[PDB]
């Protein structure tokens, strides 16, 4: 088997990407957020606290043929940017762009934190990183991703984001149309649970490529690109009137600025994010000061090629026995 599915931006800055996703019986469509980087699928639902919902479609499991209570199951998670849900488990039949899972664990929310609230547009997360990080308690439960991989006709999904327009989620299968040139693969580490691999290196703009080895994860559940602090003050320093804002929250710049490219290295390739992709516009309505899509992951604790980085290259998670990266241009 195969799925396919159209994946969108929820908003003008590509702050997020959602995807149609068929759960239940009849099919309720949600619009959740494909996040690479965590590995529950999640929903705002009937049992979700009235007040802390806000325009999301819900999941109703009582008007589901197919939905169970996965009893005593509960789950709890934390983001990195700081946000939280929680709630019990069902399990139900999910489809994602024809591809269909029987007994998928979908995480029903009690309890959501107020950025998801406030997010209309996202009815929830459908997690792609490796199951061991799934918070299903006291039995963890698989990644739509793993409980669809025996049926693949090939164990791989990929991610083809768009800059603002919309991409694709493929699994099962490499679509040969969607990059040019070829693919290079890279190998990937799952002892964090991530999708996690080590860049060549980098250049700023035309500048000559700097050599040097960054530890990353590919997460398409982060909206920006966050590296190592001495590679992100090298790139802001190619543009005129570019700081650091401490009450802003990372790197700044004039919105009047034409932004530089940022080239990563996968193996001996070269991915070129374009300086359009790195402008996520006006610090708040009516400012001129814009703010940057490349900031220091200082204090997160691990560099993240977030969505900056991954909707300038065609990604190919590979699934198989030894789990390997793989991007091409577009």
């Amino acid at each position: 088997s195969t799925g396919s599915a159209t994946t969108t931006p929820i908003d003008s800055l590509d702050d997020a990407y959602i995807t149609p996703v068929q759960i239940g019986t009849p099919a309720q469509t949600l619009n959740l957020d494909f996040d690479t980087g965590s590995s529950d699928l999640w929903v705002f639902s009937s049992e979700t606290t009235a007040s802390e919902v806000d325009g999301q479609t819900i999941y109703t499991p009582s008007k589901s043929t197919t939905a169970k209570l996965l009893s005593g199951a509960t789950w709890s998670i934390s983001y990195g940017d700081g946000s939280s849900s929680s709630g019990d488990v069902y399990t139900d039949t999910v489809s994602v762009g024809g591809l269909t899972v029987t007994g998928q664990a979908v995480e029903s929310a009690k309890k959501v934190s107020s950025s998801f609230t406030e997010d209309s547009t996202i009815d929830g997360l459908l997690g792609l990183a490796f199951s061991t990080l799934n918070t299903v308690s006291p039995t963890q439960q698989k990644t739509f991703f793993d409980n669809a991989k025996a049926s693949l006709d090939s164990p791989v999904f990929t991610a083809d984001l768009g800059y603002h327009a919309p991409g694709t989620y493929n699994f099962g299968f490499i679509d040969t149309t969607a990059y040019t040139g070829s693919i290079t693969y890279t190998a990937v580490s799952t002892k964090q649970g991530f999708w996690e691999w080590t860049s060549t290196g980098y250049a700023v703009g035309s500048g000559t490529f700097k050599s040097t080895s960054i530890d990353g994860i590919a997460d398409t559940g982060t909206t920006l690109l966050y590296l190592p602090a001495t590679v992100v003050s090298a790139y802001w320093a190619q543009v005129s009137g570019a700081k650091s804002s401490s009450s802003v929250g990372g790197y700044v710049f004039p919105c009047s600025a034409t932004l530089p490219s940022f080239t990563f290295g996968v193996g001996s390739a070269r991915i070129v994010i374009p300086g359009d992709y790195i402008d996520f516009g006006p610090i708040s309505t009516g400012s001129s000061s814009c703010f940057g899509g490349i900031q220091s992951s200082a204090g997160i604790g691990i560099n993240i090629f977030g969505d900056v980085a991954l909707k300038a290259a065609f990604v190919v998670f590979n699934g198989a026995t030894t789990p390997t990266l793989g991007f091409a241009s577009k």
